[PDB]
């Protein structure tokens, strides 16, 4: 198959994702690999195709000031859809924990780093993501990168929702949520992954009483970051500036 995005002609190798939108792995005609995201608009409403245009116009805007944002090399909006020519990733995060039986610590570290960096960029232009999950995250050449911001309108987890978001949003919100991963890639679950019944997890997520357990690990400054992270009250929790002066993030 074939497609064109402004003037240009991509052919398709593979659909990578897919609900009125789908991904495809693409090669240009200078026989590049790039990822073209086609949105379907046949039956979008005022409120989201403003959504869809206000997080493309985020996403080109930040390109600038961070690597750990994914590419957006073009783009065509019509009234019938969108086209966007990004750069390819190897696998997204939750794809890849999911395969991989443990991590290393040092590309764990690495990952963090990249995750801090890419939510730093957006908080400091005004963006609160508000649903951080691993499948937000892309690798790409051993770099971890943030693929949307959480403007336009793994489906529809609470593992990752801060207690805030549960009573109702602050950057303390991706704080917890970013606590969550790091905390899935420490222990190889969520803080609350056991508890099936969705009522009664988003019951533990806010209650106090409920101590989330930290197991001892060789990493002390790790599971400092963890306890930092998975502060039930925002204003009791570390901040993204303050994560990134952090020991787990600078020694060594
Ligand atoms: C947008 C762009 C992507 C680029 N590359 C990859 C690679 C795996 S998922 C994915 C993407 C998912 N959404």
């Amino acid at each position: 198959q074939s497609m064109s995005v402004k003037g240009r002609i991509y052919s398709i190798l593979k659909q990578i994702g897919s609900g009125s939108s789908k991904v495809f792995q693409v090669l240009n005609e200078k026989k590049q690999i790039y990822a073209i995201k086609y949105v379907n608009l046949e039956e979008a409403d005022n409120q989201t195709l403003d959504s869809y245009r206000n997080e493309i116009a985020y996403l080109n805007k930040l390109q600038q000031h961070s690597d750990k944002i994914i590419r957006l090399y073009d783009y065509e909006i019509t009234d019938q859809y969108i086209y966007m020519v990004m750069e390819c990733g190897n696998i997204d995060l939750n794809s890849w924990l999911k395969k991989k039986k443990s991590i290393d610590p040092w590309e764990r570290k690495s990952y963090w780093k990249n995750m801090l960096e890419a939510v730093h960029t957006i908080h400091q232009h005004g963006i609160v993501h508000s649903d951080l999950k691993p499948a937000n995250f892309l690798i790409v050449d051993g770099m971890l990168k943030l693929i949307d911001f959480g403007i336009a309108n793994q489906v529809g987890t609470v593992n990752y929702m801060p207690p805030e978001a549960i009573k109702d949003i602050s950057p303390k919100s991706d704080v917890w949520s970013l606590g969550c991963i790091l905390y899935y890639m420490t222990y190889g679950k969520t803080p609350f992954q056991q508890i099936i019944n969705q009522i009664s997890k988003l019951h533990a997520i806010i209650d106090p009483n409920h101590e989330i357990e930290f197991p001892d690990i060789p990493e002390k400054d790790l599971q400092d970051v963890l306890k930092c992270c998975l502060k039930r009250d925002p204003k009791q929790r570390i901040s993204i500036p303050e994560l990134l002066a952090h020991p787990y993030v600078q020694i060594q």
